[PDB]
């Protein structure tokens, strides 16, 4: 597609390299020097943060959007099934072997220049979603209470399974809960 790699999450190996389509196509495109500095921005922050999403990556550069769709593939590879799914991995990295990752993990919550605000990906006590659908991650969630739900079996994560990853069972309907709960808190006061 904009070659990517797609990685389930039954895929015994996750892809170490990008594919070469995407790297010409990455040095087609780079034309200024503002593209290889973003691309090092872009570098680092893969660096500092293994598993990002794409509203919240927007969220930290101001990149065009037709130089980011080309520039991900080349640094990051695609979920496509488990509980990282719809994230951008860096190539090398394996969240079905590292524990940590579990604050990488997603939750979908639906209620019932070119940088973003942090809300599109970051929820707070007292904020209010901007999106009727929201694909969080756990570690954006600075709020004590799911931070302790997540973190309640830190040091002894079992087994990675796909409903819930290093997480415990039923993890993601309890924050789902209290989320709502805290929604509706925000929205009488």
């Amino acid at each position: 597609p904009h070659n990517a790699i797609f990685v389930n999450f039954e895929d015994e190996e996750v892809p170490k390299q990008p594919l070469e389509a995407a790297a010409q196509t990455w040095r087609r495109v780079c034309t200024n020097p503002v593209d290889r500095k973003v691309e090092e921005e872009l570098r680092k922050l893969f660096d500092i943060r293994p598993i990002w999403s794409r509203n919240a990556v927007k969220a930290n550069i101001s990149v065009h959007p037709d130089k980011l769709k080309v520039l991900l593939p080349f640094i990051a590879y695609y979920m496509i099934t488990g509980p990282w799914r719809s994230l951008w991995i860096r190539f090398g990295y394996d969240p079905r072997k590292n524990p940590d990752a579990k604050i990488y993990q997603v939750l979908d919550f639906r209620i019932r220049k070119y940088k973003l605000k942090d809300s599109v990906y970051i929820f707070r006590e007292g904020a209010l979603p901007p999106y009727r659908q929201m694909f969080y991650q756990l570690c954006d969630l600075n709020v004590e209470e799911l931070q302790k739900i997540i973190h309640r079996n830190d040091g002894a994560e079992n087994s990675c399974t796909e409903r819930d990853g290093w997480c415990l069972p039923k993890t993601s309907d309890e924050l789902r809960d209290t989320m709502s709960l805290m929604i509706r808190q925000t929205i009488r006061s």
